[PDB]
């Protein structure tokens, strides 16, 4: 009788666990779909994902899914050789994308400073912080430091150029999905820790590897194997921590709550008792997530990669599809999901027009995770001080919180982390009962 809340990857693979160890279950989700902030669909003439999209072997949980449910050989890596284009103080730069990726990779090393102090153990990111920590009082301040300053800052101290900044301000717009300025620095070099140190690696692990059947082949997979239907267009309103209140009333006891709702959409549901202050701080102020993500058509084929630094529409857009009736299909991460309208033609003409005054878009898509009340944010991405104070409060209660938002690993960005840590709390609420 664990009423888990949501059927995203975090719940599904949650149920899936609880079904092995006998225990019995039910999940209740908001939307009539399944899948969460993942989510493949067919759309400008193709199956496209409107959130989750990239995947690696080097990815435990995702990977184990992946081979789980038949995908092993179904992956295929993005467009690469790009002609690459480049903002930087109000010029539009070319360049291959070799010579873009070479500018981030000296940057990657100095952002990454700090990393194998910090992270020997990449998912023992609060070693630091630690009565085993055995290390420098010294890495402790810089630890605690870095948790205050954000990824560009870094790559400023160091002395890099405005063109180099400029990069970097880009890509960081895509992988805070937000205001970089405003994120903890500590995200990024984890992304390092976990990618061995290596720019290459931390791009192969998160924006190469595309899975062909969508992410829909995994989490229709997962769902095919629990014994337990799940509840569609059922809301939940209330947790007492059990008992659940859905919006329509029912109030389904329980022996346990996984509620695997992302900190953008947890002020749909009222907790009795009320959370931790400190947990409320951060559903207060939210995650790093408040950008967009945007599928562009354009006519003709043509290997497209563009960068440039907020305020821009969108900060990273690449080619991903060349279709038959001779267009392009490219993929844009933007930092700001009001400054954009995903469906508009001319908005995304303004995208593109960011790098070719050419290149006329036909058709453009997306679905802003930021105004749908269930979501409420992208993926989720740190503040300043959330490192240390924000992902990790969500581990007291008594009800327990899972999702990707919460995991030790690849949290937030990746389904990795939301397979990671719906598979661990389920282990909790096992471990508990005898
Ligand atoms: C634009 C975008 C692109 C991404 N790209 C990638 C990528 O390339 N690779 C990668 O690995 N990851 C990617 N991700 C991340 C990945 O999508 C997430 O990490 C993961 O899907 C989160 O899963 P979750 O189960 O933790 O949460 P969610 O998927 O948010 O699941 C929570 C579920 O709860 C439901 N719900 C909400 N409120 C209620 C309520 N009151 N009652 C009942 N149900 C409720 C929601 O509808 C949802 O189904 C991306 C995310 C975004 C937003
Ligand atoms: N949804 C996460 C996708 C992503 C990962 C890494 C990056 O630098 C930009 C985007």
């Amino acid at each position: 009788k664990v009423v888990i809340i949501g059927a995203g990857f975090a719940g599904l693979v949650a149920a899936r666990e609880l079904q092995t160890a006998g225990i019995e279950y039910e999940i209740l989700e908001a939307k009539d779909r399944i899948g969460g902030r993942a989510w493949t669909e067919e759309r400008m003439g193709r199956p496209l994902e409107l959130g989750a999209t990239w995947v690696h072997w080097f990815q435990a949980h995702t990977w184990t899914e992946i081979m789980r449910y038949g995908q092993r050989t179904e992956i295929t890596a993005s467009p690469s050789g790009n002609d690459a284009h480049w903002v930087t103080d109000g010029k539009v730069v070319k360049g291959t994308e070799d010579d873009l990726d070479e500018k981030l990779t000296a940057a990657m090393g100095v952002t990454y400073e700090g990393s194998e102090e910090y992270f020997p153990n990449p998912h023992d990111p609060l070693w630091v912080l630690s009565d085993d920590f055995d290390g420098p009082a010294e890495v402790r301040e810089r630890f605690l430091s870095d948790d205050q300053t954000n990824a560009i800052d870094l790559v400023k101290e160091a002395g890099f150029d405005q063109e180099t900044i400029d990069l970097v301000d880009a890509f960081w717009c895509a992988g805070y999905i937000g205001d970089p300025y405003t994120g903890s620095a500590l995200m990024a070099k984890q992304w390092g820790a976990l990618s061995d140190n290596r720019y290459r690696v931390m791009e192969d692990i998160t924006l190469k590897w595309k899975l062909n059947n969508g992410m829909r082949s995994l989490y229709d997979g997962i769902a095919g194997d629990l014994n337990t239907d799940i509840r569609l267009n059922t809301p939940v309103a209330k947790v007492e921590h059990a008992t659940v209140t859905t919006e329509s009333g029912e109030v389904i006891e329980a022996s346990a709550v996984i509620c695997t709702v992302p900190v953008g959409a947890l002020s749909n549901i009222e907790f009795s008792p009320a959370l931790p202050d400190a947990v409320q701080s951060v559903i207060d102020d939210k995650w790093n997530s408040q950008g967009a993500k945007i599928w562009i058509k354009i006519k003709g084929h043509h290997r497209f990669l563009g960068y440039a630094p907020k305020p821009a529409k969108m900060s990273v857009v690449r080619s991903e599809y060349f279709m038959d009736d001779d267009t392009t299909i490219l993929v844009g991460f933007g930092y700001d999901n009001t400054n954009i309208d995903l469906n508009s033609i001319e908005d995304a003409q303004a995208v593109i027009n960011q790098w070719r005054d050419d290149l006329e878009v036909v058709d453009t898509t997306g679905h802003n995770w930021v105004a749908d009340k269930w979501a409420g944010q992208a993926w989720g991405t740190l503040r300043k001080g959330q490192f240390t104070q924000g992902w990790s409060l969500f581990d007291d209660i008594d009800l327990f919180f899972a999702g990707s938002d919460y995991a030790y690993g690849w949290r937030g960005v990746c389904v990795d982390g939301a397979l990671e840590k719906g598979m661990t709390t389920a282990r909790q609420v096992i471990n508990s009962m005898r």
